[PDB]
């Protein structure tokens, strides 16, 4: 089997991407944030505290003839941005782009933190990291990809995120029309439960490539590119007026600037992020200070190849017995 679903930016900045997901019988379609940095499929639901729902579409398990409460199971998750959610668990039928998994754990939110409430466009998350990170207790549950893998034509999914435009998540096949050149594969460590790999270096604009190993995670659920402070300083030093602002929380730059591109290495290959992809717009409405799309990871503990980086590539998440990642230009 295979599946193919379109993923759409939630706003004009590509702050996140939503993909429609069918849950239950008859289908209830929710727009979920596919997140290769976490491993829980959780949804706003009929059980979510009413004051914490503000425009989202909810899953109502009582209207699904295939929903079954997973007795005794609870979940609770916190994300790198400080947001969180928790609740109980059902199993139900879940389909993405024509690919169907029965008995998928659907984690029903009883509580969500304010940033989730405040974002009416995201009805939940669909985790695509490794199932060892799944938070369900006392019986850990598998991700949608893990459950589907055996049935897929090939044990892979691909992320093809658009810049200011829709893109595609495919399951079980590699669309050879969706990228240019060849796909360069690189080793993955699953020791932290992430799609963790080592970039071979970087370049700023037309500058010379610096060969240096940068360990990080391919995380569709993170908006920006978070890299070591040395790398980020080298980038922003090429933008007149750019500075790190403790009050804003990162590098800002004059909105009148033209940003240089940023290149990252994948083995001997190179992925070029155009400068425009690094512009996240005014820090507040009407400001002439703009927020940068490349930020320091120094306070995180891990480097994160988020959407800014991933949307410059066609990305293969290869879930073979030894997982690997593939990157191609497009």
């Amino acid at each position: 089997s295979t599946g193919s679903a379109t993923t759409t930016p939630i706003d004009s900045l590509d702050d996140a991407y939503i993909t429609p997901v069918q849950i239950g019988t008859p289908a209830q379609t929710l727009n979920l944030d596919f997140d290769t940095g976490s491993s829980d499929l959780w949804v706003f639901s009929s059980e979510t505290t009413a004051s914490e729902v503000d425009g989202q579409t909810i899953y109502t398990p009582s209207k699904s003839t295939t929903a079954k409460l997973l007795s005794g199971a609870t979940w609770s998750i916190s994300y790198g941005d400080g947001s969180s959610s928790s609740g109980d668990v059902y199993t139900d039928t879940v389909s993405v782009g024509g690919l169907t998994v029965t008995g998928q754990a659907v984690e029903s939110a009883k509580k969500v933190s304010s940033s989730f409430t405040e974002d009416s466009t995201i009805d939940g998350l669909l985790g695509l990291a490794f199932s060892t990170l799944n938070t369900v207790s006392p019986t850990q549950q598998k991700t949608f990809f893990d459950n589907a893998k055996a049935s897929l034509d090939s044990p892979v999914f691909t992320a093809d995120l658009g810049y200011h435009a829709p893109g595609t998540y495919n399951f079980g096949f590699i669309d050879t029309t969706a990228y240019t050149g060849s796909i360069t594969y690189t080793a993955v460590s699953t020791k932290q439960g992430f799609w963790e790999w080592t970039s071979t270096g970087y370049a700023v604009g037309s500058g010379t490539f610096k060969s240096t190993s940068i360990d990080g995670i391919a995380d569709t659920g993170t908006t920006l590119l978070y890299l070591p402070a040395t790398v980020v300083s080298a980038y922003w030093a090429q933008v007149s007026g750019a500075k790190s602002s403790s009050s804003v929380g990162g590098y800002v730059f004059p909105c009148s600037a033209t940003l240089p591109s940023f290149t990252f290495g994948v083995g001997s290959a190179r992925i070029v992020i155009p400068g425009d992809y690094i512009d996240f717009g005014p820090i507040s409405t009407g400001s002439s200070s703009c927020f940068g799309g490349i930020q320091s990871s120094a306070g995180i503990g891990i480097n994160i190849f988020g959407d800014v980086a991933l949307k410059a590539a066609f990305v293969v998440f290869n879930g073979a017995t030894t997982p690997t990642l593939g990157f191609a230009s497009k």
